[PDB]
């Protein structure tokens, strides 16, 4: 199995680049997450930060979650992120993303103990 956290981390960090590299980013990384397995997710956002610096979301901002539930957080600071989009000539199991750079605050959803990241919300 894998914890919600686990597949957080799995599908969200990536701190070993500090910016999306280049243009073929989401497309390596989408594929590499395995998050083109079962279907080409849609949207998908990468971080590039420390993982303390991501758990420490969880003690920051508390806003109300695009769900209703109340358990998200947004950063006080911007965080350097990639967003991932699909395209149109993707066509599954071909997926194909448009790669998007971008600083902004990073909205998860936090639970458990210890208190974590489980879920990308938003970033704003
Ligand atoms: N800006 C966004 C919006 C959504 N998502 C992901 O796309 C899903 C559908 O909105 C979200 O739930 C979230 O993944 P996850 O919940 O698995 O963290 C994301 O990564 N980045």
């Amino acid at each position: 199995k894998e914890t919600a956290a686990a597949k957080f981390e799995r599908q969200h960090m990536d701190s070993s680049t500090s910016a999306a590299s280049s243009s073929n980013y989401c497309n390596q990384m989408m594929k590499s997450r395995n998050l083109t397995k079962d279907r080409c997710k849609p949207v998908n956002t990468f971080v590039h930060e420390s993982l303390a610096d991501v758990q420490a979301v969880c003690s920051q901002k508390n806003v109300a979650c695009k769900n209703g539930q109340t358990n998200c957080y947004q950063s006080y600071s911007t965080m350097s992120i990639t967003d991932c989009r699909e395209t149109g000539s993707s066509k599954y199991p071909n997926c194909a993303y448009k790669t998007t750079q971008a600083n902004k605050h990073i909205i998860v959803a936090c639970e458990g103990n210890p208190y974590v990241p489980v879920h990308f919300d938003a970033s704003v």
